[PDB]
């Protein structure tokens, strides 16, 4: 019905010319934010070519988390990966009736768009850019900010929920019904 | 300071690999939205083989609104385009502190990212997408909507400003100040 979707994605890099994703997690909400289901965590593998032409920065934090690792060890494709996120979304959701929502909404959407295409053209094209909320706050709420901590995450899932959780807060502090 | 600038760009279509941008405007308000100045409104000449290799949708808007023919007898590039933006930018705003604003907020960063390199730098990472209010007031308030209707919009500036206005009405309905 209006459910949303909510994504993480790691990529090699910035350029979708040149990077590509390895990670991506899928937890679906209602419109309330009260959580449906949690989808899959899958780790893409890629060339190991590809993996020693990133810079200091994509390599310092996919190393220091284990990210490279899976992916060298793991057989999972790109298609295969979209298959399965997909299977999790059309179980949840209706076709073109649920969007993207997080904080690197242009930065997931100019990946998804190129390397999953059906994945994309399911999800509805609009987007809930949870960003776009913190800088409205700095200007029209201040007080509002001190009350929120974003906490220590370490998976996929747990990047999710914190800004899931950070919605939330907008919704119950900056908000009116 | 704390000011906000606004951008409305038309392209030739949404692959930035192939397509390019056309026209461009800005406008910059304040933190509460009072708009501090008017920028330019700069049509950029791209190549006639460009134009014919467009779309239905894009061939037939352009056309209907008078683009098309700005295009072909325009004398402007896109350096040129990005200096004039760019020196209105640097005179209301500082570099890093300044975010853009719309509904088209990743459609126009991408073209904004590839084409205009130094003009993406002086502006902050971040976005205001007024998109995101109103798919969140869909679920959240939506008794709030019926009263703001989208009015007409022909040129750049009045596009922008209607954008502005719909924030506006975000700001003194939806949301939670002092
Ligand atoms: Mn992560
Ligand atoms: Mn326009």
């Amino acid at each position: 019905p209006n459910v949303l979707v909510w994504m993480d994605l790691e990529m090699t890099g910035l350029d979708p010319e040149k990077d590509r994703i390895i990670e991506m997690a899928t937890i679906i909400t209602d419109g309330d934010l009260r959580t449906i289901a949690e989808g899959p965590v899958i780790v893409i593998h890629q060339k190991q070519e590809l993996i020693d032409g990133m810079d200091e920065w994509n390599t310092r934090t996919h190393n220091k988390t284990g990210l490279v690792t899976k992916v060298k060890t793991s057989r999972v494709t790109e298609r295969q990966a979209e298959i399965e996120t997909l299977d999790f979304i059309q179980r949840h959701t209706l076709k073109n009736r649920a969007p993207l929502c997080g904080n690197s909404i242009c930065q997931d959407r100019r990946f998804l768009y190129k390397y999953m295409p059906e994945l994309s053209e399911w999800l509805h094209y609009r987007n809930v850019d949870v960003s776009s909320f913190k800088e409205v706050a700095r200007h029209w709420a201040p007080s509002i900010l001190s009350g929120f901590e974003k906490r220590a995450s370490h998976q996929a899932l747990d990047d999710i929920k914190e800004s899931i959780e950070e919605l939330r807060y907008y919704r119950n502090n900056l908000i009116l019904l």
